[PDB]
């Protein structure tokens, strides 16, 4: 049908073309350190580890850890909720993210694991 109209001409875009790499898997597209790298510029913290269970695989899943003080100026679950605002459009991505704060003092206080 083309009762509800909306566009009379067709959509267009702009693409140079220079040589360098082609497209692939997702080598550059959703990581573990882009997600790690990301957040720890993004939070801004000390020191961050980044995991993941090969996407290669029917279940994908992704953890990411995060020591420092900024989360501590603010809420436990402004924390939280912090990281999943960064990746928010990348999350709905993600089949399964887990996420843990925590400060310096506590991870230096007992890291046994």
């Amino acid at each position: 049908m083309k009762g509800s109209s909306h566009h009379h001409h067709h959509h267009s875009s702009g693409a140079s073309l220079v040589p360098r790499g082609s497209e692939g898997a997702a080598t550059m597209e959703l990581s573990a350190d882009y997600l790690r790298e990301k957040l720890r510029q993004d939070l801004e913290a000390e020191h961050v580890e980044v995991e993941d269970t090969t996407l290669n695989r029917c279940a994908t899943s992704f953890r990411v850890l995060v020591v420092s003080a900024k989360f501590e100026g603010k809420p436990l679950l402004q924390r939280h909720r912090l990281v999943n605002e960064c990746l928010a459009e990348e999350l709905p991505h993600i089949h399964a993210f887990e996420q843990k704060t925590l400060t310096p003092e506590q991870w230096t206080r007992q890291r046994r694991e």
